[PDB]
């Protein structure tokens, strides 16, 4: 009950900042997550015994893939923590509980392959879930772990509160399907500009939470350049493996996934920042002004990729 998690001074301070890197010490990541839950939600919103058992079962169900791994899970949860802490009064108690857990669970049992590859392979999951294939699987895996004995961290919620939080988690995880992001941001952009955006409108909150999930999911583009540059390697290690597997199915992959077209990565990143990341954090900053540091860091990284192209690194 009176058991706080405390971090070393440097982590205690830097964890509050959007550009925090959770570090290479895997065994500190569970504690970093509990620290964030306690400060974001309260020392009381989860039974520590059940939370710790939930965290370790979630960890076990992430795979040893270069990017879509346990470190990504905790990194995405931290970005959500920074958004929630900088927008204290805008989110309900249930939302704060739901979203940190949604972020931790959002890529559960990822194999390092896109929805497109599953469909072209004809993976069983592509028959079970025709769209947002991996994302429906991630939510399914979340519910499965919540239903392990001693793993239901929501046990002390009322029946209606329980249905609400599982609904928040389901929408949040589905929203991490980047195919759904483009239309979601366009709608949010229209609503902000015409002035129809209303956070008391549940369908509008859903859209804003969706964008927050995209923003947290892409947050490797909001780190200091050395973190962004080195994480880029990990995402491209997966892309190139998927490209190899496309060639094994007799299909030329998109250049992004072709390890023979490694030369084209810098220009591929410009496209990604301009088409996905910058628009995402711009719309997020308009809706939630205190998330501006994510947009600023993203612009800095765009400028670093421009310097790579100009041979200045
Ligand atoms: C349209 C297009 C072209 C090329 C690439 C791309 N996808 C991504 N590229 C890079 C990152 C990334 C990760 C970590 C650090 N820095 C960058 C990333 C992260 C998440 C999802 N997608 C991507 N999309
Ligand atoms: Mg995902
Ligand atoms: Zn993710």
């Amino acid at each position: 009950g009176l058991m706080q998690f405390t971090l070393p001074v440097r982590l205690c301070k830097e964890i509050e900042l959007f550009h925090f890197d959770i570090g290479p010490f895997e065994n500190m990541w569970p504690g970093i997550f509990v620290y964030m839950v306690h400060r974001s939600c309260g020392t009381s919103c989860f039974e520590l015994e059940k939370l710790c058992r939930f965290i370790m079962s979630v960890k076990k169900n992430y795979r040893r893939v270069p990017y879509h791994n346990w470190k990504h899970a905790v990194t995405v949860a931290h970005c959500m923590y920074a958004i929630l802490q900088n927008n204290h009064t805008l989110f309900t108690d249930l939302e704060r509980k739901g979203l940190l857990i949604a972020c931790l669970c959002h890529d559960l049992d990822h194999r390092g392959f896109s929805n497109s590859y599953l469909q072209k392979f004809d993976h069983p999951l592509a028959a079970l879930y025709s769209t947002s294939t991996m994302e429906q699987h991630h939510f399914s895996q979340t519910v499965s772990i919540l239903q392990l004995e001693g793993h239901n961290i929501f046990s002390t919620l009322s029946s209606s509160e329980y249905e609400q939080v599982l609904e928040i988690i389901r929408k949040a995880i589905i929203a991490t399907d980047l195919a759904l992001y483009f239309g979601n941001r366009k709608q949010l952009e229209e609503m902000y500009q015409t002035g129809s955006l209303n956070l008391n409108n549940q369908s509008h909150r859903d859209r804003v939470i969706g964008l927050m999930m995209t923003a947290c999911d892409l947050c490797s583009v909001t780190k200091l350049w050395p973190v962004t540059k080195l994480t880029a390697n990990d995402i491209y290690a997966e892309f190139w493996a998927e490209g190899d597997e496309m060639k094994k199915l007799g299909i030329q992959p998109i250049p992004m996934m072709d390890r023979d077209k490694k030369d084209e990565v810098p220009q591929g990143q410009l496209g990604f920042y301009n088409a996905v990341a910058i628009p995402c954090y711009t719309t997020l900053t308009q809706i939630l002004p205190p998330t501006e540091p994510l947009l600023k860091a993203c612009r800095d990284n765009l400028s670093q990729w421009e310097k790579v192209i100009r041979g200045e690194e």
